[PDB]
């Protein structure tokens, strides 16, 4: 548990895990609500929630049943929230356009309710993404808040070094990812999330699903690891609000301009 | 220990970890020998051995004292030893250039003595080698051998994604590493081999020095993980004969052409 504000810690970041109901978003956004209240209350000045969550993960019905109606008035009500609990939100909700125009989406807005940055999942994960949504095409974007630059990814794409590689290179020091990962597949948190903080010098947060959700069962295991690859923080399977505080050469010596041919 | 050949494993592999003495290539040449003996006895088809063991890791010197006959003989004497152990052997010279134009290679001999594969070390590590060798500019090779599709790279090569994922983009099924890791290091062997196997579904040997050498001393770890990223062997810090027998999608779903432009 978090406690008093530490000497030379001046970013204390929040992680919501928690099971989503699928098609309810009002419920799934009043958790989220919650969250956000707690985590404030506890001194974080950003909370990160899971991929889909408004929705739940649940890519075909997403596809099929919710409208960009729909979807515009669920992100207005995270940027309320935002607002309200006064703390700098990371959701992730379908894309802005037609249903069958969309991609998954990560956003981030600032303790007022505006979104200062978006970005749309570049590595859609199984047939069933695919179906339902469009890949993203532009690289992850890095932005200064609260003293560091921070970026986006969502879930799948952390696992490939490229696109880790490709937020690093734009100057990302904390790379935050809304994730949805089921069926105990240890070696995404265990063995590539540590990699892809080491390789880089940086630090990731993975906040995740945890239980039964859409059919599937989700791992939980949301963790901050530090730039030596180490967990700052970690949950289990169970549901929880992780609270952490960051603390105060492969990047120039990789030869990108070999490397880039040779993908 | 190996025991006899396993039912479904066609392939035996054997890794010599050892101290090797700087500038005293009949010594260090007679160490891959001995171990090339051990490893055929022990019915290895092949041998990986450390990075630049012949002359010991000690850049500046061979930079200044090793001529390029000096390194046209021991890489003579290496072919010698493939063929009269009866055992492909993989080892790591300086390029055969003269010492202001050379790199650091690998090269794969078979059990005849003939070079089958060369490859010159893209990533150079700190001060010394920069100094005292040109880095490489050519992509790691893939060859059939023994069933399967075999690759080189070296050392501080394999703590790049972008170098193995360079490999397993032209085939490459086991990549076999040359190493001197000096330092306690520990995030290589401990979390970015792992990774590297993973996230291309690979595996790699990755073969140290061990001891005292040369001003530095060597961690030892030689270790061959599999595609799930666990070891199937490995040594602690102590000079050893590793020996393992191997059992008989991000590469399609990486969007390399996005990547390319983003590194």
């Amino acid at each position: 548990s978090s406690g008093l504000v530490i000497r030379g810690s001046h970013m204390r970041i929040a992680l919501m895990q928690h099971t989503a109901r699928p098609l309810d978003p009002q419920h799934n956004l009043d958790l989220i609500d919650d969250a956000a209240a707690r985590a404030s209350e506890q001194g974080a000045q950003l909370l990160l929630t899971p991929e889909l969550f408004g929705f739940g993960y649940v890519p075909s019905q997403i596809c099929a049943q919710v409208s960009a109606e729909q979807v515009d008035a669920a992100r207005s009500r995270l940027r309320g929230i935002a607002r309200d609990r006064g703390i700098a939100l990371v959701w992730s909700l379908p894309g802005p356009e037609g249903p069958e125009q969309r991609g998954i989406t990560a956003e981030l807005a600032d303790e007022h309710g505006e979104v200062l940055a978006s970005y749309q999942k570049v590595q859609l994960y199984g047939p069933e993404e695919k179906a339902a949504f469009v890949p993203g095409e532009q690289p992850p974007p890095v932005l200064s808040w609260g003293g560091r630059q921070l970026s986006l990814l969502v879930c799948y794409d952390v696992e490939f070094p490229e696109m880790v590689r490709a937020a690093a290179a734009r100057g990302a020091q904390l790379v935050l990812v809304p994730t949805a990962l089921a069926g105990d597949e240890t070696s995404v948190p265990g063995i590539l999330l540590p990699a892809r903080a080491v390789e880089n010098g940086i630090t990731l947060a993975y906040a995740n699903h945890c239980g039964p959700e859409g059919g599937l069962v989700f791992d939980g295991g949301s963790v901050v690891v530090g730039p030596a690859g180490q967990p700052l923080g970690e949950l289990g399977v169970e549901p929880g609000l992780l609270v952490v505080d960051l603390p105060d050469d492969y990047l120039q010596d990789r030869r990108a301009e070999l490397h880039r041919n040779w993908l």
